[PDB]
């Protein structure tokens, strides 16, 4: 009965793009071009544990928050939990430590192909823009 949840929230750049996190580049899957944010769980609340995993995943202080969408669905015996915030600015660059770099990128072309087929059917909201 293990439970994994994960906390993301698309940062806000000064251009209305967002910078997401993708698998690096390649040898690695690089359909998995997904966003910061993970690791939430261990045992915070559903408010504080984005908000206190985003200095994890930021480091840095930007004017992030708000929650744009959320999905919640469950594994072969492992419940994977996903929080989409909607974060609107960040100073400087967004470092924190979630594994792997990324770059501002605008989200008006989000794809669900380059991301983790395991989170469409909250893209797929997005992603219709
Ligand atoms: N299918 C798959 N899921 C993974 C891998 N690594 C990994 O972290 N995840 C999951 C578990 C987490 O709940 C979520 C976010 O990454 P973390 O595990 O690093 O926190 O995605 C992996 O190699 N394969
Ligand atoms: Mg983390």
């Amino acid at each position: 009965m293990k439970k994994l949840q994960i906390a993301v929230g698309i940062i806000r750049n000064e251009n209305n793009e967002i910078f997401i996190t993708r698998r690096a580049a390649d040898a690695h899957m690089a359909n998995k071009l997904e966003f910061p944010g993970g690791k939430i769980e261990m045992g915070e609340t559903p408010e504080q544990a984005v908000v206190r995993e985003l200095q994890e995943e930021v480091g840095i202080t930007p004017q992030h928050f708000s929650l744009f969408e959320k999905l919640e669905y469950e594994f072969p015996d492992r419940h994977i939990t996903l929080w989409f915030w909607l974060v609107e600015r960040w100073e400087g660059e967004p470092w924190g430590k979630e594994g792997q770099p990324g770059e501002w990128m605008s989200l008006v072309g989000l794809n669900a192909d380059d991301f983790p087929p395991a989170n469409e059917p909250v893209i797929a909201k997005l992603k219709r823009l």
